[PDB]
């Protein structure tokens, strides 16, 4: 079995991406935010704290004859940026571009932080990392790619992501159409429960590549690409006015410069970040002050490959015994 998926991004600036998802009997059709940064399925549903409510879809489980309550089952995340949710668990018939499995953990939201109720493009989201980092007690449950991994052609799924326009989602097998070249498998450590890797360097617009190791993460559920501070430094030398802003939080620059691209290395491939990829407009309306794609991850404690790097490229998340990542150009 295959699926297949597009996904629009919510705003001008790309800041996420959503998906379609159908769940439930009949259908109930929400709009979800696939990250593999996260390993959860939740929505926002009935159940919400009414006051947590502000436009988005909710999932109705009275209305759905599939769906079961998770006896006991309980669930609460907290994600990088300090948002958070939590609630109790159904399970229910899901089906993603034409790809349906039986019996998914649907996990429901009873509360919801400020974030979340703020963005109403986003019904919930949808974790694609390992299942050992789902949160649901106390009997951990398996992603939406773990349950369809065995009906799957092959079981990898597939982030093609536009810039400032619609992409897709495959599951199940790999599009020859969607990419130029050939494919660049990477070694993948799950030790952390994320699709971890190793990029082997980087370069600043036309200059030199610097061999060096940075292990980092595959992550469409972050906006920006976050790296050392010694890289991050490298890159806004080279842009006139660039600073680092304790009140912006991070790098910004004046809207009138010109940035430069950004090469990544995958083994011994360059996977190269256009510059206007790396705008993200100004830091409040009406300002000549630009706030930048490329930040540091200093104070994350891990490097994330996110949305910027990852729109920029073909990606394969090969989830065979040995997991492997793939990246080609486009
Ligand atoms: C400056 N600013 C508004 C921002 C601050 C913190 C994180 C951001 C992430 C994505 C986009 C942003 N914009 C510039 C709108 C961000």
């Amino acid at each position: 079995s295959t699926g297949s998926a597009t996904t629009t991004p919510i705003d001008s600036l790309d800041d996420a991406y959503i998906t379609p998802v159908q769940i439930g009997t009949p259908a109930q059709t929400l709009n979800l935010d696939f990250d593999t940064g996260s390993s959860d399925l939740w929505v926002f549903s009935s159940e919400t704290t009414a006051s947590e409510v502000d436009g988005q879809t909710i999932y109705t489980p009275s209305k759905s004859t599939t769906a079961k309550l998770l006896s006991g089952a309980t669930w609460s995340i907290s994600y990088g940026d300090g948002s958070s949710s939590s609630g109790d668990v159904y399970t229910d018939t899901v089906s993603v571009g034409g790809l349906t499995v039986t019996g998914q953990a649907v996990e429901s939201a009873k509360k919801v932080s400020s974030s979340f109720t703020e963005d109403s493009t986003i019904d919930g989201l949808l974790g694609l990392a390992f299942s050992t980092l789902n949160t649901v007690s106390p009997t951990q449950q398996k992603t939406f790619f773990d349950n369809a991994k065995a009906s799957l052609d092959s079981p990898v799924f597939t982030a093609d992501l536009g810039y400032h326009a619609p992409g897709t989602y495959n599951f199940g097998f790999i599009d020859t159409t969607a990419y130029t070249g050939s494919i660049t498998y990477t070694a993948v450590s799950t030790k952390q429960g994320f699709w971890e890797w190793t990029s082997t360097g980087y370069a600043v617009g036309s200059g030199t590549f610097k061999s060096t190791s940075i292990d980092g993460i595959a992550d469409t559920g972050t906006t920006l690409l976050y790296l050392p501070a010694t890289v991050v430094s490298a890159y806004w030398a080279q842009v006139s006015g660039a600073k680092s802003s304790s009140s912006v939080g991070g790098y910004v620059f004046p809207c009138s410069a010109t940035l430069p691209s950004f090469t990544f290395g995958v083994g011994s491939a360059r996977i190269v970040i256009p510059g206007d990829y790396i705008d993200f407009g100004p830091i409040s309306t009406g300002s000549s002050s630009c706030f930048g794609g490329i930040q540091s991850s200093a104070g994350i404690g891990i490097n994330i490959f996110g949305d910027v790097a990852l729109k920029a490229a073909f990606v394969v998340f090969n989830g065979a015994t040995t997991p492997t990542l793939g990246f080609a150009s486009k």
